[PDB]
């Protein structure tokens, strides 16, 4: 696909069906799936997929059940472990538009509570389980259960009040989900949901909560520098 929003494919990218899987580290890909919008074309939505010892995490559906799927076959083929869980970040398709697919498939999965509150305004399958967050945005980890390598923070309201980002421990990973976009991205989308008052303090505070990540991964683009996080973040003062 030659996306009008996301990344194109290079080299190193597997197709599998019509997703791309690229390796980002030992134990970490970014899976990549798209839709079609009328006119506007071919959309890419990133998510993540963890191999934590004897079993793999997943971070994101894919635009569709049909979509997460092949996310599942690939990991049969690719990794051959077991699926514990899967973190869904906000309540839009490109996030939680497959999550039949994961409870069809007996998979455990994660969202903010507010994500979970939302869902059914949003057309969306509601997680098996909701997160909740300390006054710092760092999860409550009772609420995290084995989550191994995915640390999990809610920065603040910005592309919308319920996004939430994820760290991978044990390497250079962060991921911003929607809320960031990389250091050549124009705008900050179409902001129909966000919160355009504190959008900046909370593309700041996912940069505060992982000050080593030096790899940003998000929806909407090919992985970046930490650039990233401070160029959203500049973007978004000027929406106050
Ligand atoms: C089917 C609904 O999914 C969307 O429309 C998204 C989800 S974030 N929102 C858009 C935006 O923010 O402009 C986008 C093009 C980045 S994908
Ligand atoms: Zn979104
Ligand atoms: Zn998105």
């Amino acid at each position: 696909i030659r996306p009008t929003i996301g990344q194109q494919m290079e080299t190193g990218d597997q197709r599998f069906g019509d997703l791309v899987f690229r390796q980002l580290a030992p134990n970490v890909w970014q899976h990549t799936s798209y839709l079609d919008m009328p006119g506007f074309g071919a959309v890419a939505s990133n998510g993540l997929i963890v191999r934590d010892g004897g079993r793999v995490l997943v971070v994101d559906t894919a635009w569709t059940d049909d979509q997460t799927a092949q996310i599942l076959n690939w990991i049969k083929q690719e990794i051959n472990l077991p699926v514990a869980l899967a973190v869904v970040t906000h309540a839009h398709q490109d996030k939680m538009g497959g999550m039949d697919a994961l409870h069809a498939a007996g998979i455990a999965t994660y969202a903010n509570a507010l994500s979970n509150q939302l869902a059914p305004q949003e057309g969306m399958v509601a997680a098996q389980h909701s997160l909740t967050f300390a006054a710092n945005g760092w999860v409550e980890p009772a609420t995290a259960p084995n989550f191994g390598p995915l640390k999990v923070f809610y920065p603040g309201p910005g592309h919308t009040s319920d996004n939430i980002t994820v760290g991978i421990d044990g390497t250079d990973i962060a991921f911003g989900g929607c809320l960031i976009k990389d250091s050549k991205a124009k705008s900050l989308g179409n902001l129909g949901d966000a919160d355009t008052e504190h959008y900046a303090a909370s593309a700041r505070a996912f940069g505060a909560a992982f000050p080593k990540a030096s790899m940003i991964v998000m929806s909407h683009s090919a992985p970046d520098s930490r650039a990233a996080i401070t160029h959203t973040a500049r973007m978004a003062d000027k929406l106050r």
